[PDB]
């Protein structure tokens, strides 16, 4: 049975990076959405571990236990910076080629990859990239911090479809999530929606598998099902919503390892 | 002033219809579930927009249930149209902008594809695409009922209106239930007239709900996209005439003068 090396890595932009590898073969990283914390893929990384690949994780820049990191790495943030800090630590990490998942933040990270290192992706997996600035979160960064955690906690547990597997994530997990809840705040949702890479120019070096949630109301990601469409790009509906991570490992695993396999 | 009544047209089909208004002519072709009840409230805002508006009750279905079995068993989109197409001759209905959801949507492709003089433009909402995940509809008809009717309160995005349309049509939708399910599922969804030649002969303008789970109707963006129709949300879910009477009044209304 593989086991799963956790550590901390150094890159040259300043980042402290928390990580997690599992198992051997072609290479799969996994970028967490704008929470940052990738516990929320402890249990699809055992399989997709299992399957025949080596998996790549970490918590994101300014986030959970990647929280030793410059300013700019989580202010400001757009999917263009967070491509370039990967591509760092892939390069730290002796990783030439990767199939990458990310969802929200992280599937502009993908996108922007995909864009601008095509050399690096074998393939991209995106997840519900965000293409408009929300409404209901129009103005919260101007809200107080404690009030900042409280409604992103309760906005993200709405969004997980599974809140027994959400909760079930632990104390621990919760804990760390009530920081970066505010961080995600300040430096997220301003700048990541202007910044998705998806212009024709942008969704066509690499293969690209694009996913949203099946359990997500319609109107929420419905531009994705439209640019995908558009793109000629393949889109599905996954089990669940915002974190089929978390709420639906198995089918999760499942789409990662199927999906990853065409490109071999 | 709305007028209420009935005709028997050459299919065997006693129909119930109403009409309210005049003006260029706009049909409201009902859900699955086949009744225009669920139509009152916009019919008369649509109405007062300078449109004669026609629905009625669907063959089999409410006040139009006195039909031969094969106009509700083994339902087609194109069995619907056909019938439809006679009421509107039988009503001097030359041309329509056409409305409907679920299988009065599968109702609207088949008229743009099967009777393009007849459609000003369509305006399909929500057409089923994929056969319900139909073995278990050998149970009692009042298990039937209860499980449809547990399943389309909770597609109407707007229980409290759903309640609100009173028990008189409740009563109806029992009985409808029970042969929506012997008659409509295993066969309206692969009637979906979808490829390419079906989609261009008039204008079509597509609606899926908002409040819908994106998994039940996800392939009609996909398929709406690829073909370049105009595509958009609607607030609510399945049921839209019935959960937001004003919106649904106001994108028929608006819809239907982009063609005049
Ligand atoms: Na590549
Ligand atoms: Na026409």
């Amino acid at each position: 049975a593989p086991e799963r090396l956790r550590s901390t890595i150094l890159t040259k932009d300043g980042i402290n990076w928390y990580y997690e590898q599992e198992g051997s073969g072609p290479d799969v990283v996994l970028i967490p959405d704008g929470l940052g914390d990738c516990q929320m893929f402890d249990k699809p990384m055992s399989i997709i571990g299992s399957s025949g690949f080596k998996v790549t994780t970490f918590d994101m820049p300014g986030m959970s236990r990647s929280s030793s990191a410059p300013p700019e790495t989580y202010q400001d943030v757009t999917g263009q910076k967070l491509a370039n800090y990967i591509v760092t630590v892939m390069d730290q990490l002796g990783i030439k080629t990767a199939s990458v998942w990310g969802c929200s933040s992280g599937a502009s990270t993908v996108l922007a990859l995909c864009s601008g290192f095509p050399e690096r992706v074998r393939n991209g997996m995106p997840h519900e990239v965000p293409t408009a600035n929300p409404e209901n979160l129009q103005n919260i960064h101007d809200a107080d911090p404690a009030t900042i955690s409280r409604d992103m906690a309760a906005v993200s547990r709405a969004m997980s479809a599974n809140e027994e597997a959400w909760d079930a994530l632990g104390p621990e997990v919760h804990e760390r999530l009530r920081d970066n809840y505010v961080r995600w705040a300040y430096g997220y949702p301003r700048t990541i929606p202007g910044s998705a890479a998806t212009k024709t120019e942008d969704l066509h070096k690499v293969p690209i598998d694009w996913t949203v949630g099946a359990a997500g109301p319609t109107q929420v990601f419905f531009e994705n099902v439209v640019i995908a469409t558009r793109e000629s790009i393949p889109i599905k509906t996954l089990p669940g919503f915002h974190f089929p991570y978390v709420s639906h490992p198995e089918a999760f695993a499942k789409y990662v390892v199927e999906t990853t396999r065409k490109y071999l």
